[PDB]
Formats: C-alpha cells, structure tokens, sequence
C-alpha cells in the first residue's frame, strides 16, 4: 500500500528534484513508516554514530579505554577538523574524539575512531555484531563522502539505520552506561537545528547526527522524545543528481514535519 504520509513524502521528493529516504520507528507500538526504506544512500557523517558506538562497546571490557590518548599530527588533519586542529602535535582521548566526531562532525576525530577499530571494516564488523546486515563502511574521511549515485561504498538503507539507532540508543546493543553516554552525546549535538528537529514541535526533545557530502547529500538520524509519548527513531537521507548540488537541510525538516503530522 501507499499511505497518505508516504504520498506526501513522494510529493516533497518530487518538488525537491532529489531522492529521499525515510524510516520512522514509533516505539509506542513498534510501527514503522518508510519511504524508499530499502534503497541505499550514502551515510556521510551519520556513520560516526556506528563508529562511536563500536568504541563504546570496546570500552565495556576496558574501563580506561575512553581516557586513552591518541596522537593528532599535522598529517592527520583532513577537510573539516574544528576540534582536532586545536590538538595537533598533542593528544585527544577516545572520549574526546567521540564527542568531537558526534557533536561537531569532526572528520579527523572520526578517522581516529576508525583506526581504533582496525579500519572501516571494523565499523562494519560491529554493525554485523548488533544485527545490522546492511551498513557498510569502506573508506575513511574524507573519501567516504563521495556519495556517487549507484556506488554501494559507505551506504546503508533507512530501514537498517533506524533499527540500529533504536538498538543503540533505546535497546540493549550497548551496556546501560554506554547507551546513556551515546544518548548524552547525541543530545548535545551542535549541528542539527536545521534538519529533522526543525520539522518537529518545539516542545519535543531529541538527539541527532547529521551528515553531508557530495551530490548535495544531506542526512540526519535522530532519537526523539515527543511531549507525552514514547520515543521515536527517525532517519532522513537525501541525495541529488549533480555532484556539486547544494545542501537541502530544509527537505529533511519537511520530511520530519510530515512524519510528525502523521502520528
Ligand atoms: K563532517
């Protein structure tokens, strides 16, 4: 079937000129709403959630891991490094790198998480360990953002990412103090006010991770606490046909507003 909500998302998509993917899980009743839910999209910086979560999982068996220093050298800086550049020729802890990656979208910080995990495939391995058969991380920053149409590298589907985000933030994929830390980090994101959360009633609270890349790729994944009811998980991915396209955070806000109005 095609619901009214799905038809509205298709109208939004048509007007946008791009390709929109949406997955909602309403934890009040476990129901899902999806739009292109099984199509692949480039994750861009939304993949930082999986990497940070994989390090949190490692920390369950190493109480001091998050306080472990990692050297930041000039050669490690990539294209967007607002926290790591302050620490070149010094160190950041794995907690500091996780916070920087998640809350500031620091790409050097992501590369240090990836390295801690043994490379992109270590991120994918953690995904598989928590039941996500779809996610794949193939490259480091910045090349994981090339976002070329039809390229499977560094992609997932909206359905898979919503399910994973639920398990990580609300379920039991992580230990309870690690889950709480992930949620704290997401709720302190600095980059999200124009994306999903722009489409939601302002009384609601949320944590999110944005992403952006080539092909005007504009993404957000969020855990949401609406006023008065059980939490939601919402994924909104968007990508466009030309390599140089502009970001469209407003499309993500519009998708979220359609979802919220449909509850
Ligand atoms: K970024």
């Amino acid at each position: 079937q095609t619901s009214a909500v799905q038809q509205k998302l298709a109208a939004l998509e048509k007007s946008s000129g791009g390709r929109l993917g949406v997955a909602l899980i309403d934890t009040a009743d476990n129901t899902q709403v999806l739009y292109r839910g099984d199509e692949r999209f480039p994750m861009c910086s939304t993949s930082k959630v999986m990497a940070a979560a994989a390090v949190l999982k490692q920390s369950e068996t190493q109480k001091q891991l998050l306080n472990q220093p990692v050297e930041i050298k000039p050669a490690d800086l990539v294209n967007y490094n607002p926290i790591a550049e302050k620490h070149v020729n010094g160190t950041m802890t794995l907690a500091e790198l996780s916070a920087a990656a998640l809350q500031y979208s620091d790409n050097t910080a992501m590369n240090k998480l990836i390295a801690q995990l043994g490379g992109p495939g270590g991120v994918t391995a953690f995904a598989r360990a928590i039941g996500d058969e779809t996610f794949r991380l193939d490259r480091t920053e910045p090349t994981l953002n090339t976002a070329i149409p039809g390229d499977p590298r560094d992609t997932t589907t909206p359905r898979a990412m919503a399910q994973t985000l639920r398990q990580l933030t609300l379920g039991h994929a992580l230990g309870e103090t690690q889950r709480a830390q992930l949620v704290t980090w997401l709720k302190g994101n600095t980059t999200g006010a124009a994306s999903i959360r722009a489409g939601l009633p302002t009384s609601w609270t949320a944590g999110d991770k944005t992403g952006s890349g080539d092909y005007g790729t504009t993404n957000d994944i969020a855990v949401i606490w609406p006023q008065g009811r059980a939490p939601l998980v919402l994924v909104t991915y968007f990508t466009q046909p030309q390599q140089n396209a502009e970001s469209r955070r407003d499309v993500l806000a519009s998708a979220a507003r359609i979802i919220a109005e449909g509850l």
